[PDB]
């Protein structure tokens, strides 16, 4: 007769291909690629014949065998393969196998295949859109937003968009190297713990507690190995495989490494650590650029150099060559973009139609064309086209794509940019024809988070009644509210600047669109998008 029925024992179920550790500071501590987990299990049989021979099974298949030599036995072995196993003890003899019950197993890897789909549901204005337009509908999502914005990956109304971007992932360096991150309160020595032991230039991620073990909604588990946002991230792809989530390197505060990167040396190291990162966090999809910007005018005031454009273009070539060395490695497809100024003076300092052929994506950065870091000369932020009362401003959305175009861009590389907050000025006077505009203030005016900055969110519900004035110029394509006592002036985007925007890029056959950032909209601007661009409603 066949052996006995044994039972799996106590003992924890929970495995890992890649380890993480869920205490550590520093990068180089942080994360371990292995190219197996190391599983073990236990089993015992109070009644019957022990048999012969032992196995273990994971969804009915031998994954391990042995002598069965008692009433009991462990069996460590190895898996390869990432998932959620149903895992059983099988002894057998000459007449037979007998399995014991099924015991679930996990085997974590960071393209989260043993996570459950995050799928949510749509939070407060946010409609269901198919992407069926064939258009780029992409956001930004900013690691530090789940502290004091309170905006987590569960929030993203991830069904209705094309592409995710990551903001931001940091390049080690000290003094001189991120000098820029020292203007926000403990966030240049953040980076330092971060890479602590590892080289100046590589990447790294700047905030190892947000990033992967703070908890969060589908991750929550004390021993869960992968959680924070990109624990979330892994579970988000599983909901949606045909999602582009990328990782974007730089931002206003993180650039200045990019401009020592002249040097070969410097410029190889950190190409060498974006490929060994993406082999380590899987659920990633390629690369995106934020050099702000090639040249200088960026944050830091003594940077910048002639010699940008052509590091530029090099560094991009180079990024393609090391992504297609990847896809004959893993098989995948990988894409590789970049974040740029809209402003024509900046654009003209790269060769951009000889960087688009290793790139499939060019971000816009339509906006910021004006704000409280200039208190004389103001206008609207993120206008398509220039206002009536100055028919030849020089900073306006159709000004950055003609410059584009005029050097040799392809259209349909270009991606135009939304905003999703606005900004504001205070004690604006002196103005003419009542066009405030045309005035100059005295400072920014108060924000949700900081000075001169509100949420769209908060603009739609506190600032559209009472004293506040709304005007939407029609020749600009932009709206704006004013409050005459106090002289608070805000300039943003909403549904119906956006639906421009979107019809543009249509017309002109562009890209399609992307915002900044996905945490400050309540459902509207990304609705207009959406819409804008062709995608149908309903859930697909
Ligand atoms: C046409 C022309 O040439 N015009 C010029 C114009 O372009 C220039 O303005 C600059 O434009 C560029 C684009 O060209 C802007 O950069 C891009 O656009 C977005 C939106 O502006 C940029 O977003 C900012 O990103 C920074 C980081 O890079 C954000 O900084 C964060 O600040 C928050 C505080 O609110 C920090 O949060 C704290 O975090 C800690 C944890 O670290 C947490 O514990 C706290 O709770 C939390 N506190 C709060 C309040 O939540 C956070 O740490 C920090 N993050 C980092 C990494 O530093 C900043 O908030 C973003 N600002 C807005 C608005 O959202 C983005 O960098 C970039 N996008 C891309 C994809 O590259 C640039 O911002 C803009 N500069 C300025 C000064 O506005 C102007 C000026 O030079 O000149 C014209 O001529």
């Amino acid at each position: 007769a066949a052996p006995g029925k044994p039972t799996i024992a106590w003992g924890n179920t929970k495995f890992a291909i890649v380890e993480v550790d869920q205490a550590a500071t520093a990068y180089n501590n942080l994360v371990k690629v292995k190219n197996a987990a190391d599983v073990s299990v236990s089993w015992n049989l109070w009644n019957g014949d022990t048999g012969t021979t032992a196995k273990v099974l994971l969804n009915g298949k031998e994954a391990w065998s042995g002598p069965s030599t008692g009433s009991s036995g462990t069996a460590n072995f190895k898996v390869n393969k990432g998932g959620r196993y149903q895992m059983q003890v099988a002894l057998c003899n000459a007449d037979g196998c007998t399995a014991s019950d099924a015991t679930e197993i996990v085997v974590a890897d960071t393209d989260g295949s043993h996570l459950a789909p995050l799928k949510e549901p749509l939070l407060e204005k946010n409609k269901p859109y198919k992407q069926n337009s064939g258009k780029v509908v992409g956001s930004y999502f900013v690691e530090w937003g789940v502290y004091g914005r309170n905006f987590t990956v569960d929030k993203i109304p991830a069904q209705n968009l094309t592409h995710l971007l990551y903001g931001f992932i940091p390049i080690c360096g000290g003094n001189g190297i991120n000098d820029s991150l020292k203007e926000i309160e403990g966030s240049f020595q953040a980076l330092q713990r971060s890479c602590q032991g590892r080289e100046d230039f590589k990447v790294s991620i700047h905030d190892p507690f947000a990033a992967l073990q703070k908890a969060q909604k589908g991750v929550t588990a004390w021993d869960d190995p992968y959680k924070g946002n990109f624990g979330q991230l892994m579970a988000l792809k599983q909901a949606h495989p045909d999602l582009k989530i990328l990782p974007s390197i730089g931002g206003w505060t993180l650039s200045d490494p990019f401009f020592f990167m002249g040097d070969k040396v410097k410029r190889d190291r950190f190409v060498g650590s974006v490929k060994e990162f993406l082999q380590t966090w899987k659920f990633f999809d390629g690369v995106d650029i934020d050099w702000l910007f090639p040249g200088g005018k960026g944050a830091n005031p003594n940077l910048g150099s002639p010699q940008d454009g052509e590091t530029y273009v090099l560094l991009m070539k180079e990024l393609r060559a090391m992504l297609d060395q990847l896809s004959v490695e893993t098989g995948r497809k990988y894409e590789l973009t970049s974040a740029i100024s809209a402003g024509k003076d900046k654009i003209d300092k790269v060769a951009y139609n000889v960087a688009q052929n290793s790139m499939d994506h060019i971000f816009l950065m339509s906006y910021d064309f004006y704000g409280a870091f200039d208190l004389k000369n103001l206008g609207h932020q993120t206008a398509l086209n220039a206002p009536a009362w100055k028919p030849d401003t020089a900073y306006t959305t159709v000004n950055g794509v003609n410059a584009l175009l005029a050097q040799g861009v392809k259209p349909g590389k270009i991606v135009v940019g939304t905003a999703m907050y606005g900004r504001g000025w205070t004690g604006v006077n002196g103005y003419q024809n009542n066009i405030p505009f045309t005035g100059t203030a005295t400072g920014p005016v108060k924000g949700t988070w900081e000075n001169g900055i509100v949420d769209y969110r908060q603009i739609a519900s506190q600032f559209m009644s009472g004293e506040w004035q709304y005007t939407y110029d029609a020749t600009a394509e932009a709206p704006y509210v004013f409050k005459p006592s106090t002289g608070d002036l805000i300039t943003f985007d909403d549904a119906r600047s956006v639906q421009a925007k979107g019809k543009y890029v249509l017309d002109k056959q562009l890209g399609g669109l992307f915002s900044w950032e996905i945490d400050a909209d309540n459902g509207d601007i990304l609705n207009s998008m959406n819409a804008s661009l062709g995608n149908s409603a309903g859930v697909q």
